[PDB]
C-alpha cells in the first residue's frame, strides 16, 4: 500500500492494483486505453462499451452511465480505488466514497499529464506513461512547423452539441488547450470569458462569425433532440456563418465521445486540426 499524491491531495491505495473502477471520468477511460489498463469497472454509454474501448473492457462491469454512477454496483465491486470526476457535484463524490477510496480525476485539460501519471502509478506503468507523453510532445513539435501561418491568425471555435444545445468551453478545457494552447490560435473572447461548459445561442455564434468550427455531436448525448445538428445545418442563421459558407465546418473530426484533456484526445485532435489547417502550392 502506497501514498499517492494527485493534485496536492494524497490518497492511500494498494499499488499496483487490478481493482480499479472508473465512473464519470471518461478521461481515465482514454488514459486506460493507451496504458492498456483493463479496469474492473468502466463507464457505459447508452448501456454499452464503445467499440474503441472493447480491448480494455473485457474484464469490466459497467459503473453506470457517465453522469449517473451506480453506487450499489460499485459497492458490489469492492474496488481498491475509484477514479471519479471533478465534474461530479460534492454530494455524488461523497456517495461514491462510501464504496472505496475515491480520486476525482480533473476535467481541466492542462492536467492531462497528471491524470495519465496517476493511472500509471496505480498500475506500475510509469515508463509506458512517460513514453506516451514524450511522443505527444515530439508529435506536437513536428506538427507545429507544418501548420500554416494563415490558419494560425484565424478565429477557430470548438462546439459540442448536447441535448439540442450548443456549448463552448474555457481556454484550458476540452480540446481548447490543444487548439489555442499547443497550436497557438487566438481564443475568442467568449472562450476567454467562459468559466465552465456554457451554453451559447446560434444567434450569438452568428455574431462571433469564426473562420473555422469543429462541431462534436454524439447521438447518445442528444436523445431528446437527435436532429439537433441537421436542424442547425438547415437554419438560415447557421448558413450565414463564414465558416459554413467556406466549407470550414468539421463534424466529428475526433470521436464525439472524446473528452479533449487526455493524451489520446490531444494526439487525435492535433492530427485532425493540422489536417484542416494545412496546405500546399
Ligand atoms: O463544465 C462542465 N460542466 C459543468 C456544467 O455542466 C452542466 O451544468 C450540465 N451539463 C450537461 O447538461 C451535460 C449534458 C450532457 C453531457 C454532459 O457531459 C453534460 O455535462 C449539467 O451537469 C452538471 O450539473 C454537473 N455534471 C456532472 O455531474 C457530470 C458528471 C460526470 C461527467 C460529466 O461530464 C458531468 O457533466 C456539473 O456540470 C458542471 O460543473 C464540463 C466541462 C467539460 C466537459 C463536460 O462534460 C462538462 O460537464
Ligand atoms: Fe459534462
Amino acid at each position: 500500500k502506497k501514498k499517492i499524491e494527485y493534485l496536492d491531495k494524497t490518497y492511500e491505495v494498494t499499488v499496483p492494483t487490478d481493482k480499479i473502477a472508473i465512473t464519470g471520468s471518461v478521461e481515465s477511460m482514454e488514459d486506460a486505453k493507451l496504458l492498456d489498463v483493463h479496469p474492473q469497472g468502466a463507464i457505459s454509454f447508452s448501456g454499452k462499451f464503445p467499440d474503441m474501448f472493447k480491448d480494455i473492457t473485457d474484464k469490466a462491469e459497467p459503473t453506470g452511465e457517465k453522469m449517473e454512477p451506480n453506487i450499489e454496483k460499485i459497492l458490489e465491486m469492492k474496488p481498491d480505488v475509484i477514479l471519479a470526476s471533478t465534474k461530479f457535484p460534492e454530494k455524488t463524490l461523497q456517495k461514491i466514497s462510501t464504496a472505496g477510496t475515491t480520486i476525482p480525476v480533473s476535467h481541466i485539460s492542462s492536467n492531462w499529464k497528471e491524470n495519465m501519471m496517476l493511472l500509471a502509478q496505480l498500475t506500475g506503468k510509469e515508463k509506458k506513461a512517460k513514453k506516451i507523453i514524450a511522443d505527444y510532445e515530439q508529435d506536437l513539435k513536428e506538427t507545429k512547423t507544418k501548420i500554416n501561418d494563415k490558419a494560425k491568425d484565424s478565429k477557430a471555435l470548438v462546439i459540442r452539441i448536447r441535448q439540442g444545445n450548443i456549448y463552448i468551453y474555457p481556454e484550458q478545457v476540452y480540446f481548447n488547450s490543444t487548439l489555442y494552447g499547443d497550436l497557438g490560435l487566438k481564443a475568442p473572447n467568449e472562450v476567454k470569458a467562459a468559466k465552465a461548459q456554457e451554453l451559447i445561442s446560434l444567434e450569438k455564434l452568428s455574431e462571433m462569425n469564426p473562420d473555422h468550427i469543429f462541431v462534436q455531436f454524439s447521438d447518445d448525448e442528444n436523445a431528446d433532440k437527435p436532429d439537433a445538428l441537421k436542424d442547425l445545418e438547415k437554419n438560415p442563421i447557421w448558413k450565414s456563418l463564414k465558416a459554413v459558407k467556406e466549407d470550414h465546418v468539421y463534424v466529428n473530426s475526433v470521436d464525439p465521445l472524446a473528452q479533449g484533456g487526455t493524451a489520446w484526445s490531444k494526439v487525435r485532435f492535433l492530427k485532425a486540426a493540422a489536417e484542416k489547417l494545412t496546405q500546399n502550392k
